[PDB]
């Protein structure tokens, strides 16, 4: 059995290997580890292509999806795996197994600076912050700071600074651009708890740490075409996977414990 | 339509509540309050019921399953809620939903201590500490504390300290008697972080504090019958409530950010 996996390129979860003259194009990274431990598992074969527009997916006007999802919808591709968070929107048209991993949003920061919280972060003028215009965590930070019924007064501080000019002043074009202005200083960057840390992990200067104190939001889950039978299969190892430790054995694989850059 | 939902007492997942005069037994709690928005989100009323044994659930040696697993299976229980985790072992006989909260093992301990994270609490001596003997946790070290691919030397020392004597030496046979033992002094108790969090919210005395930071090992759904077409549903609705903000009203609701004794040290 051989199934056709879709996937978007996200470091460290599906990366290019370093391409070598008289070898085929492979890839790796936390997500290639969780798949290869389902193929082996499940005994099934998979091709892996990329995403013609590079796109996770979002809905369309005519009610047509782009993206990993409209692969999957259009049964161009068995199974999606990348960095797909799993999503009411999504799970309507597509089917996620149950989370091999928790998402949430930190704080990428330069390192020896006394803000250590979300609620310092609030309460400073001197530092800007902000995330990715017109993104998802935009929209999060949308609703946690205009809910009245938020008790925690720290989302609604952060969002004016965050939506300051429709969001144009303090906020982003895209994550690089974020950790860029992260690493120079004077700019804190809100986004993926596992992407900023994996690029203060990398950082050339260890320059930059990362701040969680986030509690899951969501969660990264394997996208399936819809009624797929190999849904609940793929929760059940997940489930044994994360019960053995063997999914921590992979996550420390690609942010490990203690590597390049101490984040202290 | 009305369902039956098999439950246990789990402050603040269920709680009973005061009731007067004969009026029937009411329930309140996060995991109510969930079951509720469900309820009117998919249009069913329901029944609760304890269950006989007051039990989560484990596999008998023949195989046979009690507590709210067993009612689920033998279909006595239509669903079951309360503060369960997804485990792959319950998975197999059931069906859970998505994780409607997150699952980790967190410390509680007196204030004023220096021990601040896991890694303070493995370097100490002077002050023992332990979980609920024959427990999820007490397995959940064994397992940090003996794997030679874990990177973080603090789980094996743990480990040692936690199963001394098989246990018997620092271990305690309930979360009660572990909240009790915090609160004395001179231990530390490894359990829930949502369990611990509200012993120590709602501590008379505003003595103990509790430690996080860990990331969640597990998460907590609802389960129901191998099978159930109301699996896919809740998911749906429980994905929808996280993104709408509304669980997170809830479990402020349930574990207020103010109001109640200060966890800081
Ligand atoms: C809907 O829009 C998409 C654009 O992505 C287009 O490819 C597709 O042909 C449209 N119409 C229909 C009928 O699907
Ligand atoms: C298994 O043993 C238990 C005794 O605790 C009993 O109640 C149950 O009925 C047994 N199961 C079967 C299938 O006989
Ligand atoms: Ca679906
Ligand atoms: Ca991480
Ligand atoms: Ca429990
Ligand atoms: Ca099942
Ligand atoms: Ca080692
Ligand atoms: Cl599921
Ligand atoms: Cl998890």
């Amino acid at each position: 059995l051989t199934l056709k996996v879709v996937t978007v390129l996200e470091e460290p979860f599906v990366m290019v290997a370093e391409n070598i003259l008289g070898q085929p194009k492979r890839y790796k990274g936390f997500s290639i580890d969780v798949l290869d431990a389902l193929a082996k598992a499940l005994g099934f074969k998979y091709e892996i292509y990329q995403a013609p527009d590079g796109r996770y997916g979002h809905q369309l006007h005519n009610t047509s999806w782009n993206g990993m999802i409209g692969e999957l919808i259009s049964k161009r591709a068995d199974l999606a795996i990348s960095a797909i968070t799993i999503t009411p929107e999504r799970e309507s048209v597509v089917d996620f197994s149950k989370r091999y991993m928790d998402y949430s949003v930190g704080i990428l920061i330069k390192k020896g600076t006394p803000i250590r919280t979300f609620q310092d972060l609030s309460k400073q003028v001197e530092m800007s912050y902000g995330t990715v215009r017109d993104s998802a965590v935009y929209e999060y930070f949308r609703a946690k700071g205009t809910n009245p019924l938020e008790q925690d007064s720290t989302f609604a501080e952060l969002w004016r600074t965050i939506s300051k000019n429709g969001g144009a002043d303090n906020c982003v074009s895209s994550p690089s651009e974020g950790i860029r202005k992260a690493k120079k200083g004077n700019y804190a960057f809100l986004w993926d708890v596992a992407v900023v840390e994996y690029a203060a992990l990398t950082d050339d200067d260890c320059s930059v740490t990362v701040i969680g104190n986030s509690i899951s939001s969501k969660g990264y889950g394997i996208a399936l075409q819809h009624g797929s039978p190999y849904r609940d299969l793929f929760s059940q190892r997940i489930l044994e996977l994360q019960d053995t430790g063997d999914l921590d054995v992979l996550k420390q694989k690609w942010w490990p414990h203690m590597g390049r850059c101490d984040l202290t």
